[PDB]
């Protein structure tokens, strides 16, 4: 139930030494003061009392952890998970619409097509696409009590050829939660709390290395100034609008061997 | 009631940028992994749930905050406060014994003499010495329910000449609390959790800059390997034993103008 790793005492000793040394160096570089130290201590306590460690770490730290993993991989680019992924979302056939409310129906549709392939571009049987994203108000299901537990969440079962056609709503930018210690941190430095419009996805196939990633939208606000530093040029979509007024886009996933 | 500072949005923006950048650089230098990231997130949450932010920060971070303050000062060396200082401890006359239990009486006495002076060595009227320290079991009053609220704590009123003669018990090394996330951190890297034997003191006088500091004992265990990195050569005492079997030492305090 609790996370574990095999990091030797020696490896942790070297990590800790550098990380503590770097922080101490910043204190010495900027002449950090005792009143500043006191504010910083109270702020660390407020983050914990506020349930905001997942939030703060995934905004400010996760992008480097993904950058490390990215060195080992040759397939589709990864991006950060973020704190809103939920396992075992209900399966949907390869052409489907995600579960949504009447209000969600009022949003311009997005029709997302593509194929899960291996590094050589051959289509993969047994592949699954797990999709989750925010509604037009910037809310995620299971992290807003008013929403049905699986709003805009599903496990898409790709066909024999690894193909999928998933219709949903067109994502919109949103602000991360700003009524706690993280919004305070951002407001005290004259920052902004916005992420660009995006889809979240986890893509898998028998005997393949899974990929966690995000997909963004050409010309969208906040792509060049994401608070989470999680956007990459290779992950920006360019949907074309239909005569039915729906947004259409094709995007393929490419998986490394396990 | 809550700590405050005047740090401009610009100054905080520069501090944050460096501090976040340094941490991200460590992740990239050591190839920190996703399971390592998950352990680190759970550990930050455990520190907060455990009431251990004062502990962890004062062991691993405070010594740099004091090193900053030390640049501005010419008097007696400072050291870290640590998390156990309590304000308004009961006043005692210039020659006194600290409050203690019968058990404490069984410990070799320590008789601490000296004078509070200005930078030119002139003795100061109105000077106070606030002393607090651990008992022979490594416990601090108000942070162990079995002890009287002011065990080994007092506000010493120096004489007209700034002089004092304070008798107490001879301090002993102790381990910091190790049954929580901080002891876990230390145990996973093959570290040790010991501080050397020490007195804690805050010394003041009308219109003077106060000094927070610690005093240590020549040849004592753990002086060269303090977990808190808080010892300095200039703060090591060399008590001489009497024919009464008590330890005797003289030490002067030297205060900067406010
Ligand atoms: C002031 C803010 C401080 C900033 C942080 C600086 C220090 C960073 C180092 C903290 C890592 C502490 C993790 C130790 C937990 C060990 C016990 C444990 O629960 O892990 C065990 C798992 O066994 C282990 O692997 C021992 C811990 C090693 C894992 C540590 C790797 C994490 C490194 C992350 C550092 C990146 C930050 C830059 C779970 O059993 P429950
Ligand atoms: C992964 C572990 C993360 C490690 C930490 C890295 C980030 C470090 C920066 C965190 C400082 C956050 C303090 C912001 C709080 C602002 C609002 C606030 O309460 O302060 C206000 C006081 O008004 C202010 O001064 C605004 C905050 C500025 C003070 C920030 C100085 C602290 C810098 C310490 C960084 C040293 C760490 C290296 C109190 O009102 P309540
Ligand atoms: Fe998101
Ligand atoms: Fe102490």
């Amino acid at each position: 139930e609790r996370a574990t790793a095999d990091t030797s005492p020696e490896r942790l000793a070297a990590i800790a030494k550098d990380a503590l040394g770097a922080l101490n160096d910043v204190i010495l570089k900027h002449g950090v003061t005792y009143p500043e130290y006191r504010v910083f201590k109270q702020w660390l306590i407020d983050v914990g009392e506020g349930g905001e460690w997942p939030l703060f770490l995934d905004v400010f730290i996760e992008h480097s952890v993904e950058e490390v993993l990215a060195r080992s991989r040759k397939g589709t680019m990864g991006s950060i998970e973020g704190p809103y992924y939920i396992e075992n979302s209900p399966e949907l056939p390869s052409k489907c619409t995600l579960p949504m409310r009447e209000e969600d129906e009022k949003i311009t549709p997005l029709v997302f097509s593509g194929q899960v392939t291996d590094l050589d571009g051959n289509g993969l049987a047994g592949a699954k696409v797990e999709l989750w994203h925010a509604d037009n108000d910037g809310y995620y299901s299971q992290f807003a009590p008013h929403l049905p537990e699986w709003n805009l969440r599903g496990t898409i079962i790709a066909d024999e050829e690894g193909r999928y056609e998933i219709t949903t709503i067109q994502p919109a930018p949103y602000q991360i939660p700003t009524d706690g210690p993280t919004g305070q941190f951002i407001e005290a430095q004259n920052g902004h709390p916005w992420r660009p419009a995006h889809l979240h996805l986890i893509v898998s196939a028998p005997g393949k290395e899974s990929v966690t990633t995000q997909l963004y939208f050409k010309g969208g606000e906040w792509i060049d100034s994401d608070v989470a530093s999680a956007t990459k040029p290779e992950l920006i979509l360019d949907p074309k609008t239909g005569d039915d007024g729906k947004n259409y886009v094709t995007y393929n996933f490419v998986l490394d061997p396990a």
